[PDB]
């Protein structure tokens, strides 16, 4: 529904209770992510489910996180949605093709970031409604039961390395949209414009931004030769 | 059968042909594993099996460490675990939900170190009987056919890392307990802490000793705020 | 139908359009892969199936690496070996059990060098033809869309890294050989000998090349002492 590999890479999530910031968001980023789940507090939610409604942007470039499978607040993000233009909604704490396939018809980004997920990352890309994969970290550190998912240098810990490549493969392997997860440290410019060189140099096609200033980021940030070697340099023209 | 949560995440393996070690060993941990498997000589693993029944521990703090599926040890060891009060095995070179589901009605920690038993992780994980996954870097790099699970610096090779993440999502994904691997360089107090702190900073939960004064160790070792940011932060509180 | 685990760890690429180089090959290598897919232009792969006829190695130390499922290459590869002694081929882009079934009778060396290839990797060693898997990181990166599998000090990239370690443990798990990527910085012998001693210390059987000055490299490459300790010493003195 949406030519999301026609848009850069640059992805930038607006809590959907700021309808005031929606314009800059979306001059801002290649594709806005208005989001109904944790960027917006339980209270505010209803709120921002009608912003979502009264303050449109262009369904070509925007994506709604909605909430968690089996959940109420799903149930109402869907209502709220049935009266918008978007076609394509994230799904957070993705946990199987079941909850990908109760979403059709709308074209699905599931974000993995709990263990489920990981587990079955193949079967939850494989779904007819998904067009892309994405992961979290720190959900995925806190439904694990631990602490923080970076060490002290800031490099991911093993687990969230794992799940990372896990979501990169199964995305790949079903012609699927590629999301490389957020960097929460938004001054921390030389850990994004490193992590997001390290995820455009493997083929993920998205870094996702919480800031603005990570947009610019993300956007620079994207012996035998044979065949595929080739087609590394390729890549790079491109 | 056991409340393996509410104990301490410091578990410590004795061999069961060690009976005068037994109370020792369970002053020291918060659970013992009573170990009829590598811990014990094959010519005193009889020996160790009436130990087993002779001089008995806390049940509710104590797992017997098994032989692996479908040989003879395994055999005599559930004959001798009869005349015991345990409930909870862990099964080593655990390999298929079959090789769990086969110890029913026991509760089965599921111990990982091969090859097929991490590409079948996820299936041992499910099995009705499995209450805890483990991983052990020496026997899964021994089967592969290899020498050694560790860089020089200490560090594991990269496999060993990869089976570690596979069983901490399994294990999780089934809301099993997650165990991580034993740190067999003893005097090694600055790996162990760094080994433990990672371990429990990803969400494991238990971190296996073979020495007593590995679990002052243990026991001690174990920007954007968004919603699991906190929860991190409840989790260190906690 | 070749005893491939009694031949050295050393195997080597050798395009098969330049027979004139095969027995140099064969005199410096431990099993030589006679190449038809990536070593060999499109507009060359007819003579170098002609070569692949008229200038034979020894079957038992010759492996044929074909073009991928579903080509008219592969088709004509097929052809071309019905006249040749040799029993073992090696598939690129392998990327599922069928595609290793369509190969029967022959005994087949799964190259996983994609995403879909990474995701069935369990199902593809499976496969009964199966006796080797290897995996390729160029080939990796670029069908994922990215631009290089090193970073600048060389070292590989995560998700190479997690699909190397994803076709050790899938050949070990049902008895496979496991062959470890090429180094295609020839120059690097550095580098090679790190790598070459990484995969032989985690139990790769067999570390491939692209350069005959690589393979002496690669021969020569390849606290609590429990069991599995003593396994590892003992494969040393092997
Ligand atoms: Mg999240
Ligand atoms: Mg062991
Ligand atoms: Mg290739």
């Amino acid at each position: 529904h949406m030519n999301l590999r026609a848009a850069g890479p640059g992805w930038l999530f607006c809590p959907a209770d700021r309808p005031e910031r929606f314009a800059k968001a979306a001059a801002a980023a290649d594709v806005v992510i208005l989001d109904l789940e944790d960027g917006v507090a339980e209270a505010q939610k209803p709120a921002a489910r009608n912003a979502l409604r009264d303050t449109p942007l262009d369904p070509e470039r925007t994506v709604v996180r909605i909430n968690a499978g089996g959940t109420a607040d799903q149930a109402r993000d869907l209502e709220a949605l049935a009266g918008t233009a978007y076609t394509t909604v994230m799904l957070p704490k993705a946990e199987s093709a079941a909850q990908v396939i109760e979403l059709a018809p709308r074209d699905v980004i599931a974000l993995v970031e709990t263990a489920r997920g990981a587990v079955c990352a193949a079967e939850i890309a494989a779904a007819d409604p998904t067009v892309g994969m994405m992961w979290g970290a720190e959900d995925l550190i806190a439904t694990l039961g631990g602490s923080s998912s970076r060490r002290a240098d800031g490099a991911y810990r093993d687990v969230a390395r794992h799940v990372r490549s896990t979501i990169l493969l199964a995305a790949s392997a079903f012609g699927r949209l590629a999301l490389d997860a957020v960097h929460l440290d938004i001054l921390d410019v030389e850990g994004l414009q490193e992590e997001a060189r390290d995820a455009a140099a493997v083929g993920f096609d998205v870094t996702v931004c919480i800031h603005p200033s990570q947009i610019p980021v993300v956007r620079k940030a994207y012996q035998m030769v044979d065949s595929p070697v080739l087609t590394h340099a390729e890549t790079m023209l491109r």
